[PDB]
């Protein structure tokens, strides 16, 4: 029938939302029958996740800075680096092995650039492998430097062994030739000792405290702290060289 | 005070503040997604249907390919129907529809039966590859009778998911091809029939969107066709399927 | 007469015009998505065993087809049957979980079978099983799970994955050859049949979300007792647990 105008549409709303299941229903069932709204709504949610995933991200980045930029992790680059690039991955991570060349490709393009390499282990089994190759990495490290842990690892990388085919007498064999006997030595009687590398222990515990464990990433920041979450960004390990080179404009900018 | 009526005056003001019967929407199905179950079957059903229409053209548009006189065949040339069959030697599934295709080449002496050789496993598994080459090469040089007893023996070995061995495929293509001629498929070669049958056997698979084995396409032979009388089935299937499909596409 | 009454009545009458305003709403308001997923998943909680068992044995042979990438040997006395859709990123970390099992049950079968739920970017999914499909095919499954972790992993840092995400990621497990071909077929359009088919499976078991588990021996027996179906996340003990049945 027939009522003021004024008070039609916001009484019949009022209505509706006091008493759902009516227009609820019949709306649903067009719904059902018209499911194009489904692939709309659902490139909204991702759309939105992504975003509100990468903020969550960039908060625990600016939470950790300090672990994150640790002097205590090898790195190349300046040390005052305006930005940097921190590298978390598991020698026997089949993709970060694969991304290792992108990775060289932006340290010689990126000199003025930080990059931090956190060694982890994405599975349980790998703790002994992934301990091992930190023992190394950690003795070339100290006694040779930078550029000479970057042979190394790329060297390891270079096994082509992922995924389970890393055995310790796989590192031990590669590392024969970056210490003198005595480094393997030590290294040796460390890990038989049942002792974890602490670096694997502090990295996996940051990995834990970032919402990394078992997914490679990188983070890509300012080094002097700044809470400007405009100039970091997470990234999955799988990614480009252009992907992260914009990242470090970002974070020099 | 200015008056209308309740009905379509209420429409125009929700359809122009959607915001609150929105959230009532929302709210009904986040409490009864059944109806979002719903809706998702229903666009799961709209790509099966376009799946199976985009099939049935891709089949009539490389018809001249799928009937080549070129690949391997049992039963009339010009028979009213075809049957094109899609199988690596050492595929699970292919390996169970043997002996259905076989009942059904019995069971339809007037159907053309065409054998595409399509060893997808052929990186996993090289003797893939080369039981493959074998059948070309019985094909090429000892007609279709003796290509579909080569055909059916090897799949009697029993041997898929990587258990067929090179001494099974020999053991067996010794008794279909003379030491040259076998000799000649040992490995493949960049070049001759053998590779070109191979290649556009894989070129066609691809046209076709045949990403696994087995794959059946059932159609008229005539170029005068109804979709209605083509059946596509890309996956393992039923001998009682594929024989209504025969049906079908006799007319 | 009242407003509120006459003019729910005139709605349901016709409900055209409302549901396309409602529609564009819910597009831009997509948290019911999420909410209807938990609903989905507590009634699913309280769901009745027996009849989820039925369900099971209905579709043993889709459930157990050897065109499903796995691992473990082919005639395992016992199936572990993996439901999962990819774009999960919130949901439980089930990697680890999968991977001890695998190493605990080294003589029992698991099946992977990738879908897309109801909240999913279809052309991902798409994607995600098309480049799978070729992993499974050309490598064998433990290349597959390589894979499979590889794109979860990527997915969980990203927040959502995209095509992109899918091809930047495929280029390490592909060959150049195998990739464009891969991309040649998702570009075009086709409806890729492993997808579809897995999506009818999860279906038809009433699996709505992701993950969800069947465990049951490969025989068929007439055994209802030893089918577990786990229409959830779970522990590694109720999976144990699930085997041990399974291969009794
Ligand atoms: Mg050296
Ligand atoms: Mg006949
Ligand atoms: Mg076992």
């Amino acid at each position: 029938d027939s009522a003021p105008t004024s008070q039609i549409g916001p009484t019949a709303e009022a209505y509706i939302v006091s008493h759902p299941d009516k227009v609820g229903e019949v709306v649903a069932t067009y719904l059902a029958e018209h499911p194009e709204f489904l692939v709309a709504a659902s490139e909204t949610l991702h759309q939105r996740q992504q975003i509100a995933q990468q903020q969550a991200y960039v908060q625990l980045a600016l939470q950790y800075r300090a672990e994150l930029l640790s002097s205590s992790s090898p790195s190349v680059g300046p040390n005052e680096a305006k930005a940097a690039v921190v590298m978390f991955f598991d020698y026997q991570c089949s993709w970060c092995s694969k991304m290792a060349p992108v990775v060289e490709n932006l340290i010689k393009a990126n000199p003025d650039t930080r990059f931090i390499f956190k060694e982890f282990p994405i599975f349980s089994s790998r703790w002994p492998v992934s301990g091992l190759a930190a023992r190394v990495g950690e003795q070339v490290w100290l006694t040779q430097g930078g550029a000479k842990y970057l042979d190394w690892h790329n060297a390891l990388y270079a096994t082509g062994k992922v995924e389970g085919a890393l055995t310790e007498h796989d590192v031990y064999t590669l590392a024969q030739h970056y210490l003198t006997p005595t480094q393997l030595a030590a290294v040796k009687e460390a890990q038989s000792s049942g002792a974890v590398h602490d670096a694997l222990l502090t990295n996996q515990a940051l990995a834990q405290h970032m919402d990394f464990s078992g997914t490679p990433a990188f983070v890509v920041m300012p080094q002097t702290q700044d809470g400007d979450v405009k100039r970091v960004t997470v990234i999955p390990g799988s990614t480009t060289q252009d992907m992260l080179q914009m990242a470090i404009q970002k974070a020099k900018g």
